[PDB]
């Protein structure tokens, strides 16, 4: 409720919000990629070729912006591990600190 305990509960809320944001950030980037993919699969020629390369290029830009934003696929998955690990470590700390304050009271 107060002090370090308050701070831990707020760090936990922060980390939980990090996971949620990053995951919606990924759904966003992937929805974009999937739609460009479905578009390449809707093509019938010189025109179709012109268009397929344009879309692949565009999908190439969307992949670059994403890695610059969420890192690679390797560090994107390890980032969520430390968050989950930390949230879980924070949760046991909180219980013990409440128990400590209870012990006294």
């Amino acid at each position: 409720s107060t002090g370090y305990l308050e701070e831990l509960e707020k760090e936990r809320s922060l980390l939980l919000a990090d996971l949620d944001k990053e995951e919606k950030e990924k759904d966003w980037y992937y929805a974009q990629l999937q739609n460009l993919t479905k578009r390449i699969d809707s093509l019938p020629s010189l025109q179709t070729d012109m268009t397929r390369r344009q879309l692949e290029y565009e999908a190439r830009q969307i992949r670059v912006a994403m890695e610059e934003q969420l890192g690679t696929c390797q560090d994107m998955e390890k980032r969520a591990q430390r968050r989950i690990a930390r949230i879980q470590q924070i949760e046991k700390d909180i219980l013990r600190i409440r128990q400590l304050l209870q012990s006294q009271a």
